[PDB]
C-alpha cells in the first residue's frame, strides 16, 4: 500500500506549500530531518492522494484494458495500486480476495485470457493536471491543520478556500471530458436516428 | 535516494497511522509487542469499525446464494462470529442463530441434511476492501478514536464533517459498481416491458 | 431475573468497548478485579440485551411454539427470561400471576395439554445479528457514558452514534423480514384472488 519512499521537485513545493498552512518555513529538501513536522505532512499529501484519485476524474478512469493472468497460476494480481475495479458494462463482477481478483457470480478465482475493466490507477503528485495539484495541497491543508496546528480560524478559512478550488477542479473536467446529452451518450444517442 | 524504488506496506498498519495522526501525534512504527494502548486502542477501534462498514449493504460483500455445508455427522451448520449478517435468498428468511448454530425459526429444527443456500456477509479484513471503504473505515475510527479518547470539541467537529464526506464517497461507489437498473434489470417491472 | 455469572469471548469485547465510551482502557477477562469500572459496564450490557430482546424485531419473535405444562401440577412456568407473551391472533389472554401463565379472560390457573403462543425468547449478548451486536454495544455506551463519566460532549456525539446505529439495525429486518403489502399479508392478500 503504496510507501513514499521516493522524492520529487515538482513534489517537494506541494510539501513546502502543506507547512506554509501551519505557518512553518520550507524544508529544502525531503530527504529528512527529525521533524515530525515535515514527517506528517508528507504523509497526509500521500494519504489525501489517494483520495482525489479515488474519485470520478475521466483522465484518472482508464477504459477497458486488459489485466493478464500467469499463464500458470493462472490469476491477476489485484494489487493496492488499483484503487477501484469496476466491469464496463454494469452489474461489475470483481472484487479481491486475499489481494487476488475474483468472481463473486462464478464463484472463481482461475481464470484464463484476461479481462476487460475500468482501473483507477494510482498516480504521484505528479503525474496530475494543474487544477487537482492545487486541490490536493489545500485539502492536505485542511487536514494537516486539523491534525497538529487546529487554530479554528486558520482552517475556517482555508475550509472555504479548498472549497474554491474543489470547484476550479469540478471546472476542468467537464471541459475536458466535453461530454453531451443528446448526441453523446448511450441511450438517447440512439433515439436521434432519421 | 534512489529511483525507480518501488516498495509497499501494510495497509493495515498505515491505517493505524492516520488514526494517529488524527488525534495529533507522532506516528508509532509497529503494531506487536503488546506494549502502548496507542496502537492497541486505534486497532481495536479499526476493528470494530471495519465490522460495520461490512454489516451494511454494499454489494460486492453480499455473496449472492453460497451453500453451507453440515457435518453428516451431527448434523448441523456452524454459524460463526464471522458471518455477520444471514438472510435467506427471496424473503421471509428462516435462519437465525441458536447456541452459535443455525436454526429454522419456522421448521422448529436445527439439524438438517444437505445445505442451503443464503446471503452471507462475509467479514474481510482492513484489506480485501475497496479504497473508498479503506478511506472511510479509518475516517469513521479518526472520529470515535477522537470521540472516547482526544475529546477536545474541534477536532472532532471538523473530522464529523470529514468522515460524512468520505461516507458519500463510498455511497458513489456501488452506485457505478452495482450498476442497477430501474426498468430493465429487477425483479418486477422487468417482467412488465416484454412484448 | 437472569444473572451474568458466565463469560463469553465475544461478550468480552463488547465489555471492552463500553470502556472505551469513558476513556478508559480495556480489561483483559472479566473472572474480575475490584473495579466497578467494569462491574458496572458488564450490568448496562445486560441491562439494555434485555430492552433490544423486548421489543419489535422479528427472528425474535418465535411464531406459534407449545408450552407444555407438569402433567402433576398443572401449571406453565412463566419464567423470567420470557420478555413478553402474546398470542396468536388478537385480545391475548395469557399474563403472570406469581410467575405463572394465568387466564384472564378464563379466571383460571390450571390447564392441560399447552398452549400456542409468540415468546420473545431472551437470548445472550451473542445469538444476535451483527447491526444489533453494534448496537446493544453503542446503547450501552450512552447509558454507561451518563451514569459514571458524564461528560456532556462525548455524550452528545455518542446520541448521534447511537441513532445512526439503530438505523441500521432499522435496515436490517425490512430486509431480512422482507415483508409485503399486498401479496403476504391477511387482509389485502383475500383481495387479490381472481
Amino acid at each position: 500500500s503504496y510507501d513514499m519512499n521516493v522524492e520529487t521537485a515538482a513534489e517537494l513545493s506541494a510539501v513546502n506549500d502543506i507547512l506554509a498552512s501551519i505557518g512553518e518555513p520550507p524544508v529544502s529538501t525531503l530527504e529528512g530531518d527529525a521533524n515530525a513536522d515535515a514527517a506528517n505532512a508528507r504523509r497526509i499529501l500521500n494519504k489525501i492522494n489517494r483520495q482525489i484519485q479515488s474519485r470520478g476524474w475521466t483522465f484518472n478512469i482508464e477504459e477497458g484494458i486488459t489485466l493478464l493472468p500467469d499463464v500458470y497460476s493462472n490469476l491477476i494480481v489485484y494489487s493496492d495500486d488499483y484503487l477501484s475495479l469496476m466491469s464496463t458494462s454494469g452489474q461489475s463482477i470483481y472484487v479481491n480476495r486475499g489481494g487476488y481478483v475474483y468472481d463473486r457470480t462464478s464463484q472463481s478465482d482461475r481464470f484464463d485470457s484476461g479481462i476487460t475493466v475500468n482501473i483507477i490507477r494510482l498516480r504521484d503528485y505528479d503525474e496530475m493536471p494543474e487544477c487537482f495539484r492545487y486541490w490536493i495541497v489545500t485539502k492536505a491543508s485542511r487536514q494537516f491543520n486539523n491534525r497538529f496546528f487546529g487554530a479554528p480560524e486558520v482552517e475556517g478559512v482555508l475550509q472555504e478556500e479548498e472549497d474554491e478550488a474543489r470547484r476550479l477542479c469540478m471546472e476542468y473536467e467537464m471541459d475536458y471530458g466535453g461530454y453531451n446529452m443528446l448526441d453523446g451518450d448511450a441511450f438517447t444517442s440512439g433515439l436521434l436516428t432519421r
